[PDB]
């Protein structure tokens, strides 16, 4: 897609990182950000968490393309990223690995993993390397804030969880 970056009804946590309570889905068809970030993993298998939700609205295209990517390229390294289209959601979107804990992988990697974020000027991104990656959201919204130095705008779906995360910024 085409930017806009259309980003509004963002709490400001610190001077680069806002944060909205939204699907990201919904946020990144509204905003048409230059940047969505997915949560990937090392073969952009689209599964469970954003991933999927991202791949399902681009109809598998963004499956097509990843598939097409691995082909060529190989796995990414976790804590690594590529930038693939954004199709429908965005221009681009940026396939950001961070650690599974879950799979016993080092979350150490989860500050290479925001890194990636650095190379943007800014970008539409969920929390990594939390939910079905099981780390602690707290601890991905710190490192995020600790390591991301670029304008981002993060989503996060579940309110619940949204509202503990921004209680320790109010
Ligand atoms: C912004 O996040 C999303 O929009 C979605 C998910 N986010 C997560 O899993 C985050 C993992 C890290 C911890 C925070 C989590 C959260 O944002 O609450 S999963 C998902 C969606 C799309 C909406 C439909 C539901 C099912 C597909």
């Amino acid at each position: 897609s085409m930017e806009v970056n259309s980003f509004s009804g963002y709490l400001k946590l610190t001077d680069n990182v806002y944060i909205k309570n939204a699907d990201i889905v919904e946020e990144a068809k509204k905003v048409k950000p230059t940047v969505v970030v997915n949560a990937a993993n090392v073969y952009l298998k689209h599964g469970g968490g954003v991933a999927g939700a991202l791949n399902k609205a681009t109809n598998n295209a963004m499956q097509v393309e990843s598939d097409d990517y691995i082909a060529t390229n190989g796995p990414l390294k976790v804590g690594g990223s590529c930038v693939l289209s954004g199709h429908n959601l965005a221009k681009h979107c940026l396939h950001v690995v961070g650690p599974n804990v879950n799979k016993g992988e080092d979350i150490q990697l989860l500050k290479s993993a925001y890194e990636n974020f650095n190379q943007h000027e800014v970008l539409l991104a969920p929390l990594l390397s939390a939910g079905i990656f099981g780390a602690d959201p707290i601890h991905s919204l710190r490192v995020c804030v600790d390591t991301v130095r670029t304008n981002v705008y993060l989503a996060v779906f579940d309110k619940n969880l949204y509202d503990k995360l921004v209680s320790s910024f109010l």
